[PDB]
């Protein structure tokens, strides 16, 4: 058997089941089933409680925040990061203040829920009290901040800026492992590579587009020659021609051929711009589950951390 | 107004039925939108405000937005007609309805089915008018204005607007109608000639952002072709076959003697290999073609007739092709 | 009187999303006008209205009448139909809803070594006075159930909150009540028998044979609803891959797709040219595949690819795969004959 | 049967949903009868002023069923779900039949205008050509048992009826039915729709009512004191609800010049006479009782009017208050329901 | 033949009008909780209509009573002399408009650079209000355009302070005016429509002794004593048991040795709420004892000056 | 650091409800700004709303001067801590009892005390009782003092009741109020299994009340207005008219009827009505107190003395001789 961890609450949740849902990985009750992975079993906590059970071993898989992974997971080494950068989640946790001053004899608060990582940033490079304290007001009210940014209109919203080298960590959501899991439960460790190639991939995907257009021309290899010659109608590797047939004097023949490139989501429109200008029509624009193609270090680095 | 401003701001309907069905028009779009103030990263820099539509047309005309969508009813009572609003897509085919007269099938209009014969009754003088309970403050005078329907009052009505004719307070409605089943429940109909105006939701531009801020024009050009696009493709379907065949000509005069296997310009066809007695050869022949979502089902009848196999039936996001004339003629109205 | 072709399904429950979720996987989205209100629209079929009910009012509106088509469970049916043979069941086998009506009787005392319906029976402590209770919102099958199977002596009972708590409370000796996961059974220490499952079901569409011999239209829209039911539970199913190859010919490129377990497809790969320009000069040195890979399958279908020399594997879902009609539509009308 | 369960609870049924549900908490809360609800996802609950009294929230119609069956001992219900799901069965017992809330009637509406403009009477709906075995009138009504029961009494004969799908009341315009049976309160939804009630189209004027099992009150232990003691409690609160207690202070030389004062005016009459008390107060350093204080009830509808004669006879500081219970003689509700039980 | 009296439909005024009225014994009779027309059958021909406060003034500018914040009947009113605030001080809804800034040292509104360019950008939802203050107050260089109070760090404001915090969280004469919920009547149908002066005077008086009830506590104790001028005179020589006029003073009897005498006495006093704890210590301090302590839904006393002032703006 | 006293109430469930109620009916009304609050009702008096573990928790760290939780939170996160002191403990909600359930079936069946879960031997340093809870400290501390050491403590998923069917554990150690939770799971309490008895109280810091000024007063007025409220809950109001020739025999029928007792005895006034054009006191009016749980049987006794017109009322407060409660307080405080 092979336990997975998810966010049960927050915009996280909704984004974790938003991403599995969008990988063709569909999950009142609180534990799930993912059917398309052989004997993967999904449970819907909170991101510390999957940091908590990863550590116990209740669970071998898990995705988080960055965050919580650091501060919960306290740099156990355990805890191995198989994928840092599921692209949603998107923060940083960093220090705010109004818009080595010596004021401090022992006799500085910082209000933060954050009561372990705070602690920590003051060795590398810092007389400093932490407190709990709306968080967000807590420097106009007196209480004492470190919080998460991520757009910063919080910040804007109470006078309050930001500082070069406040960032205390970048996160992202993140698909972390158990290492006693890994190498102790069998079957575990192949998921495990499956779920990494099937995030990487659909990372890919996510990504592109199929673009298909319709290209009067005289052979497969002049049509080509036409999508080649333009700069962003790349493709992977090139256009994949193939003969369009209709009907002329009663006799049909090959006047037009299809061409099929992946466009990047960024590059679209100009690409369109592009294709009508070598004559392509009725360009078909689709989107993919999956790329998959040669695999990333990931996999190599992820071995190395476990020997 | 005049704003130092690097962005292009585009008004969307922040409650009803129009934000969600804007917001799945967005997504249908692979749109994604990033509190009131959001972003779509992929239309280079647009900026998306979150407005009542009353507020997006208001907002248009007093320059905080560039771009809106909104029903066209919103846009004509709230604009009342300024030149300054264009539409740039006048159909974008959601929230769908019309803005019309409706008068109760019993009492003393039940001979009255014209809005001609509604006219000419001898009930209403100055002193008592003919009462219509609507919201539309603007629009009611104006249409009556237009048909010359001499004593009209127009009133907002307490509550349930479609009950005011079978509690008293008004003799007629003025209001919006859908599906039709509402003045149904009421013993209301509508008449010849009711009709005030045919809804859509629709893009709309400022005319002075378009001329005078810069991105304007060209991020309106640009959501102008996405959403073109995306209509033409909701649309049709994508629909791949297998064939028999021994070669690819023979393949595709089969599909084209079919009257609804044309696709847009005609089938694609490839050779599809299959091993036989260790050796592969092209048995097969793969076709693709573009299908009306209307013509599906007798599409793969057709598909079956022709000896079709494994037919795949796949959506698309967008379907470009040559551009409408409503870039042309927004350009034509801006000169 | 009418001209519109009425669809029920479920207006509230799990299966009413489910059933929500199924149509709009097939392209065929509700057009839901008024949400308060409880008839929409698929514009995808012509003359297609859908009506919220709740199932037993499916039931009761084929039977009567208002109702053409309807999408219930196979246990509503069976419940609320009573066999009525003017309901006639189109696709049996939706592949949502999947439970069990069955009996299912406590673990521990009395119960510990009874493991068969049988042995249910034989038990002595049922008399015309002191008859085995059995909780059931099931009125109508469960009497049938047991007077088929030659068990006398038993009263039913609906229950107030919890079914499951019945025995538990006193209330009850068993329930009849249905089962999916059996988790409800086991949290409260009870279990089936040998022969006491009364059904198996799950959502199904259903048609009144009135409507289809007598009402125009109804008979081609069941048509084309079980034909696009079919075959998106086909494509649910498949994944198409497409893959970018090495080759110096299409023949070639094939046979070494060929070669690989899984990679077959439905027929064999599609293979056609992909043109790259190597010194000013375009030729087509590589060659995309097209095949159809089933899901659960998905994974190791890369890894033979990957063997072969492929890159830049797309892989997309499917609304509909259409192939060989199933002798449901033949059955059907085997049951409209006479 | 649970005439045979050994409980020691007496069980009393409430409505579980609707606004009768909410109405009649506020009724126990008026009476300080709380309800301790253990768990609120539990249907079951407890109220600890009155000795070995549960209360058990369910469906009206499931709250009938289970005084036939024994299951229930009492119940609040509107008298329209006793009558059609009790249909008349001798078992159950009406203890108070006017609880003074969930007033409506079951009537019968048809459209004001068509063929029904001049059809105010009945009858005048019977002596109708339109409806024969060919095609009768379609009633629309969620009462499957009352309206035939109705028509086959006011000499109707060639009536079908119908559960409309949704809004009863739109199942006249819709078409569905050429009529409805339906429960009227302030009447506004009738006009809404254009509809009329009609001359004997009365089918039964209803209210909440205290109902009692029977079988329950003769042959289980504890239940006819305890429907003795709501049934008490409950005529009780009707009074109380009612009255004001009112107390005035007034400057007088003795208690009875400012009794004669009180009694003189109209409404200041009180249940049997004022209440009449010294109040002190301290002068130049020594008290005298230069005031008196009376109470008298008065009834809410007079309270103005008797505040305006309080004032005119010197009273002021004039508290009111209301009252829980007020209890007075017997009603014969309780001899009633002796004489019904034998 | 129907008397109107509007309340508001929606938000803290809402919940504390209807419990206003529910407190008074004048219970609103909500047939159709849907619809918006209630009766008050305690006070002959009396309607309620649940609205939000501007359709209140809205309709009494177009009612015969409502109720209503000060803020909206100044603003929407116009100061029309229809308009007739019975009752001022319904002492609920409590607040005052006014104006706060970031502008360090600058505390007085004169002190508040702004010009015909520039003119002073107050974000603020009174769109007819707005202008007085300032065009009273000599600053000739304003004008007037979410989520208020992050206006100023998001591009000085005028708005309703209660407790102040949601100021804090982001002057001396910035104060525009103090509210509270009051009573309005329209002119109209005080002179006239029958029946809406006689009941705008139950009303108003109603309102006034619940207000004074609301207020007080009756207070009653057990109190051992030979004579009932003895214990008026300890109960009377304790300051705040001074009651309303006076304890009043009973007999209380209790079985001592098989028989009964009237070994105590009961008082009652009016207390004050805000009294009550200090007044039982000394209640206590004279021996008293079962002090009984309940609520009053009126005190009536003699009619404020407010009923004359009001037929003095009427004559 | 802090100048006003602070007074911790639970944040949600029916306790915070209850807790609300309770205080309203005090008169100590809660001021919620929106979702920190005053009580204006006690001259200077603020309120934060916590998780029940959090309220003990932060009156042990400094935060929090009074709370009002459930004793079974106070004694399992509180840990026995000499710093907190229960001022009030029983505010008559939030009743319950943390207590062991076993099932009826299998090994247990024959089992019905603690001594005989004891004498049971099924469970050894291998293979131990394995008792399902959410009280991490206080279990153990029970069965340390009259059961054995071969029980494991566990935190089950999900449904605590339903862990001895499912094999998780064998027994569990859950709080127990109308008791329906474990006959409908088949689980049965057993004679001393009772851990500890709970209700909702009024505790409060050692260190705040004798060292931070002001605090030792408001939580006396908090005391006496719960400790008179609850007094009250409790009692009626109880006046009657009686025909009689004198005070004092209606004082002796009162007396002579055992329930019509009173605090100490009637209240007995005159009671005046118009004979022949003259009054004169021919009725008496009494009042007394009588508990809630008498009122019926007490209507009877005053029916048969002659009493008519019995108008009942309920109290906010019975303020009586000072309570020992807070005698004893500043016994625990060293005054
Ligand atoms: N041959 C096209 C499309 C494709 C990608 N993968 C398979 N086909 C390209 O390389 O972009
Ligand atoms: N060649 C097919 C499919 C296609 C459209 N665009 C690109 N390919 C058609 O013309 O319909
Ligand atoms: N011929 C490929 C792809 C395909 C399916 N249908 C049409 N083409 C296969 O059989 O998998
Ligand atoms: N004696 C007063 C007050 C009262 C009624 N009942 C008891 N006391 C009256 O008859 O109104
Ligand atoms: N006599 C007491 C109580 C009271 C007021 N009104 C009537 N009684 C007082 O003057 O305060
Ligand atoms: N004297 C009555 C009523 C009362 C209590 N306290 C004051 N009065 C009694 O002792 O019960």
């Amino acid at each position: 058997e092979i336990r997975l961890g998810l966010p049960s609450k927050g915009r996280m949740s909704s984004d974790t089941l938003d991403l599995l849902k969008d990988c063709q990985l569909s999950v009142r009750q609180y534990v799930a089933q993912i059917p398309q992975i052989s004997n993967l079993e999904v449970w819907f906590q909170r991101p510390k409680d999957i940091v908590r059970k990863l550590l116990s071993g209740d669970l071998d898989l898990g995705i988080v925040g960055l965050d919580v992974l650091t501060e919960f997971g306290q740099g156990n080494e355990d805890l191995i990061v198989v994928h840092e950068a599921l692209e949603y989640g998107d923060c940083r946790l960093s220090i705010a203040i109004p818009q080595k001053m010596p004021q401090w004899t022992e006799d500085l608060r910082v209000a933060t829920g954050f009561t372990y990582l705070g602690p920590k940033f003051m060795k590398d490079n810092g007389h400093v009290a932490f407190s709990t304290a709306a968080l967000e007001a807590a420097p106009a009210m007196g209480i004492a901040i470190l919080d998460l940014v991520s757009s910063g209109t919080t910040l804007k919203e109470n006078n309050l800026k930001e500082i070069e080298g406040g960032t205390v960590l970048e996160s992202q959501a993140a698909l972390v492992a158990s290492r006693r899991s890994m190498i102790g439960r069998k079957g575990v460790l192949e998921t495990t590579h499956e779920m990494l190639e099937r995030l990487e991939a659909h990372l890919r995907a996510m990504g592109q587009f199929t673009v298909v257009a319709n290209m009067r021309g005289s052979s497969a290899e002049e049509v080509a020659e036409r999508v080649l010659s333009q700069p962003s109608l790349a493709g992977l590797q090139g256009p994949t021609v193939s003969p369009v047939f209709c009907k002329r004097d009663g006799k049909v023949s090959a006047d037009y051929y299809a061409i099929v490139i992946c466009v990047p989501k960024k590059a679209l429109y100009k690409s369109i711009q592009q294709l009508r200008a070598i004559g392509g029509s009725g360009v078909l624009v689709s989107p993919l589950t999956y790329i998959f193609d040669e695999e990333t270090p990931r996999w190599r680095q992820l071995l190395s951390k476990l020997g």
